[PDB]
């Protein structure tokens, strides 16, 4: 079974982040950010780190993923939003 789940859309101090997945045989084999923050140093930080954490949540097949250092805030969003996807099971 494959299914493509969207995880809640996690408040952040530098906006929303909203994590999509799919998992096959429960695993997960793709990851990506449908929010993030956008605007000013947000974006580099974006870009530094949320494809950082899809990588993390592909290879790690869990939410147990370490925060990007200098990203804590974003990592934390992506975090909860991942953990919300993998429970909608």
């Amino acid at each position: 079974m494959a299914q493509t789940v969207t995880g809640d859309v996690a408040q952040t101090q530098y906006g929303p982040v909203q994590v999509r997945i799919t998992v096959a045989g429960g695993k997960i084999t793709k990851a990506e950010a449908v929010q993030a923050p956008k605007g000013g140093r947000s974006d580099q930080i974006t870009s530094a780190s949320v494809p950082r954490l899809n990588q993390a949540a592909v290879a790690a097949g869990s939410a147990e993923i370490d925060a990007v250092s200098g990203a804590t805030y974003t990592s934390a969003g992506y975090k909860k939003s991942l953990q919300s996807a993998l429970d909608k099971a």
